[PDB]
């Protein structure tokens, strides 16, 4: 019903950094999963990372991407983040079992689980 971030799994970026990078991509989304990332990532005490103007790109049902502080940050299916250059990690998927995957440049950075 109401998606909430429950777990951030990391295989370098911390759990909170992954949330903040993904939220920068997802900042203006109306999609409930993206809004859940944004909510979880709010940090009133931090200099908010922002996507570069005009770089947000999305293919509905597959994922989104933007440049955040000079990094290509992807948020979406495993196929989406691999297509954008991340190398796979079978353990990350197994550790996770909705879910989204996070790529940062050529790195598969994280998986986020929602309940
Ligand atoms: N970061």
């Amino acid at each position: 019903s109401h998606p909430v971030v429950t777990e951030v799994i990391i295989p370098t970026w911390s759990e909170v950094e992954v949330l903040m990078l993904a939220a920068a991509v997802e900042s203006n989304t109306t999609h409930p999963v993206g809004k859940a990332i944004v909510k979880a990532a709010r940090a009133r005490n931090c200099q908010t990372m922002k996507a570069e103007d005009g770089t947000f790109t999305e293919e509905p049902g597959s994922g989104a991407v933007a440049i955040v502080n000079n990094k290509r940050v992807t948020v979406g299916t495993l196929e989406w983040v691999k297509r954008h250059g991340a190398t796979g990690n079978s353990l990350l998927a197994l550790a996770a079992h909705s879910v989204v995957y996070i790529g940062v440049d050529n790195t598969l950075a994280a998986v986020i689980r929602f309940e």
